[PDB]
């Protein structure tokens, strides 16, 4: 129920940093973002907690959410993983304040971590130890997160969400395939980047916007069928990718599962690797919170009825790669590349959506737009 609550707030929280980026390589996770401010929910109290809780759909102090989230994030981190995914969150307050008493035990009683306390008084290490922990943390392919270059003497209250993510193909791509296409940007210009391809049956289905648009909608699953990889792109050009990401919901993709039938076709799909820091301030407050980051009004009373804070700083910073298999070796010269003959063939060369969720749960762990490979 909450994992469902969560990936909508992510999703609408993905829309703001989509169209506030027209034309350009985004990748972001509706999951992480979800989680954070989940727990930055307890820290906050009356005006501003509020704000997060309308926008998010849900009170995490109610009984039952704060366990779910729990769960969810355990079967996440769970033994399928295989290194194919991390996620961390963390909140970074002023050592010295005088925090309200038995708050810190009641937040580690709900999500088994910890609000550090650092002395923003030595910006050099604080800086650091921020970014220590988002490398000890996601494998340490997150080692440094831009957003600490503003941390200063003056700050009080930072937030932080990283993830890295690199899944293992149920039905990897062959590796003497992945030949150098071509793909044509929105702006009209086109690049030859690298294009995997792999013939079989893939579970598709056309979809249509509420207002004439056609999409072809994809999905590729991880091993184990436990993730799966939704691949989203019109059928001609002009047509704006932006159109799906503007009703993109929760549901939707349980839809698009809805109908979908395994069909024979050639996918030819661009290798892309990215990454993506995202200043979630005018994102959030575009979703309502405002108050958390306002110095005068921010009310995070919950956590330290002593000094004015606010949150000076909340970011999330994601990695995402999308190669042939989850990563295998391979021949350096393949003479031959041979495969079944298909019916109709997919090209994926256009700018692309896409979204990986993790099936049990449904929750849309990331998801994001490639305009670029």
């Amino acid at each position: 129920y909450v994992a469902h609550l969560a990936s909508d707030f992510g999703v609408r929280v993905f829309q703001q940093v989509a169209q506030a980026s027209k034309d350009r390589n985004v990748v972001f996770s509706p999951y992480g973002v979800a989680s954070v401010l989940a727990m930055l929910q307890l820290t906050t109290g009356g005006e501003t907690q509020q704000q997060i809780q309308a926008a998010m759909g849900f009170k995490i102090d109610d009984k039952g959410m704060a366990p779910a989230l729990r769960h969810l994030y355990k079967e996440l981190m769970g033994p399928w993983n295989k290194d194919e995914i991390s996620t961390t969150d963390a909140i970074f307050v002023q050592r010295d304040l005088k925090l309200v008493q038995g708050f810190m035990p009641h937040f580690f009683r709900l999500f088994r971590s910890t609000v550090k306390q650092v002395d923003f008084s030595e910006v050099e290490r604080a800086r650091f130890i921020i970014n220590d922990w988002v490398k000890t943390h996601t494998k340490g392919m997150i080692s440094h997160l831009l957003g600490t270059g503003a941390v200063d003497q003056l700050t009080r209250l930072v937030l932080v969400n990283a993830l890295y993510f690199n899944g293992q193909w149920k039905t990897p791509f062959p590796d003497s395939s992945t030949h150098r296409r071509l793909f044509h940007k929105s702006d009209g210009s086109t690049v030859s980047v690298p294009m995997m391809a792999q013939t079989n049956k893939f579970n598709y289905t056309e979809f249509t916007t509420p207002d004439g648009h056609y999409y072809d909608i994809l999905e590729l699953p991880y091993h184990g069928d436990t993730l799966s990889m939704f691949i989203a792109a019109p059928y001609e050009k002009e047509v704006p990718l932006s159109a799906l990401t503007n009703i993109l919901s929760a549901q939707l993709i349980s839809h698009w599962k809805g109908n979908m039938t395994r069909l024979p076709r050639l996918l030819v799909l661009p290798k892309f690797s990215l990454e993506t820091e995202v200043d979630l301030r005018k994102p959030l407050e575009n979703l309502g919170m405002t108050d958390m980051f306002r110095q005068f009004q921010a009310d995070f009373t919950s956590l330290s009825d002593q000094e004015p804070l606010h949150v000076a700083l909340a970011l999330q910073k994601v990695k995402i790669e999308v190669n042939e298999s989850g990563t295998v070796a391979s021949s350096s010269t393949a003479v031959i590349v041979s495969a079944r003959m298909a019916p109709e063939e997919i090209i994926i060369d256009r700018p692309f959506l896409f979204v990986v969720r993790h099936n049990p749960t449904g929750t849309v762990l990331f998801m994001g737009q490639v305009m670029e490979p």
